[PDB]
């Protein structure tokens, strides 16, 4: 669905919990314009961070008119790693908002750019 900022980390923790995972909503930032960076955090020991991926914006038309989709910031490393690249985008752009999924898998309940198709 192409929908907002805060429409979609909302929606996202529904996806997780339909999949029998867990979310929660740590970071607020913009609402309608804002970027996302949701980290999953496997069971096994390790987590990933994920972020808006660059999507084709017709002078910014895709950010609030198309379905823009994500991407994989980090794949199978720690929470401080996650926290380090969260430190980096938050001094450039606050304006991100970063949500907490724990869950085993990501295609059905997060669509990326970077990991394959279903």
């Amino acid at each position: 669905m192409r929908l907002k900022s805060e429409m979609f980390v909302s929606a996202l923790i529904r996806r997780v919990f339909a999949a029998g995972g867990f979310a929660a909503v740590e970071k607020k930032g913009a609402e309608a314009a804002g970027a996302i960076f949701v980290r999953q955090r496997l069971r096994d020991g390790r987590e990933n961070l994920y972020g808006p991926a660059p999507q084709s914006f017709a002078d910014d038309e895709d950010i609030m008119r198309a379905e823009r989709r994500f991407e994989t910031r980090l794949a199978g490393v720690e929470g401080e790693e996650i926290a380090a690249l969260l430190e980096r985008e938050r001094r450039f752009d606050s304006d991100l908002w970063v949500v907490e999924i724990e869950t085993d898998e990501i295609g059905t309940l997060l669509t990326l750019v970077d990991q394959p198709q279903a």
